[PDB]
């Protein structure tokens, strides 16, 4: 009733990577390695790199799912709040209840799990473009961490899993997410809190 968050590189050496976007007041998405935490604005592009040591088979896929970070909330499905699920901002593919969307990939599939009711979005693995060493997925987070009746200030993790064509686990990585109005300031504040 709780998805695993154990980091697992697996046979292909799977792991995530993030850009170095800085902490200026204008930044829309920024990743803190010290906190393993992504800070982003509502519905803005979040580039997440996928890295492997060797090529996985055709039909391998990459799934993203959010869970609450605190154990006392982990069994609760992470979903959009009562306002955002009704705001008719559909892209034509993501269900309006889903917090995490994939941007710009018509092969993305959205799952409402028939047993756990959890939401996820999954895309086929594609090899890097010529001249690149990794592949990037562009995610969007569709509610603020503060949204009342939804995340309600509770921290979340995103779990990224590499899966075979039948959904079996090949690799796993994860990161905390805060969706907020000023990611650069919040990253600076939280890194300062950690240093102190
Ligand atoms: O270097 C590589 O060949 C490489 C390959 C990758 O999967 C391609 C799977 C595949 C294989 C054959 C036909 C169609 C599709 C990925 N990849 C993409 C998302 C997660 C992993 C990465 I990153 C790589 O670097
Ligand atoms: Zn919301």
């Amino acid at each position: 009733s709780v998805p695993s968050q154990k980091t697992y590189q697996g046979s292909y050496g799977f792991r995530l990577g993030f850009l170095h976007s800085g902490t200026a007041k204008s930044v829309t998405c920024t990743y803190s390695p010290a906190l393993n935490k992504l800070f982003c604005q509502l519905a803005k592009t979040c580039p997440v790199q996928l890295w492997v040591d060797s090529t996985p088979p055709p039909g391998t896929r990459v799934r993203a799912m959010a869970i609450y970070k605190q154990s006392q909330h982990m069994t609760e499905v992470v979903r959009r709040c009562p306002h955002h699920e009704r705001c008719s901002d559909s892209d034509g593919l993501a269900p309006p209840q889903h917090l995490i969307r994939v941007e710009g990939n018509l092969r993305a599939e959205y799952l409402d799990d028939r047993n756990t009711f959890r939401h996820s979005v999954v895309v086929p693995c594609e090899p890097p473009e010529v001249g690149s060493d990794c592949t990037t997925i562009h995610y969007n987070y569709m509610c603020y961490s503060s949204c009342m009746g939804g995340m309600n200030r509770r921290p979340i993790l995103t779990i990224i899993t590499l899966e075979d064509s039948s959904g079996n686990l090949l690799g796993r990585d994860s990161f905390e997410v805060r969706v907020c109005a000023c990611p650069g300031r919040d990253r600076r504040t939280e890194e300062e809190n950690l240093r102190k």
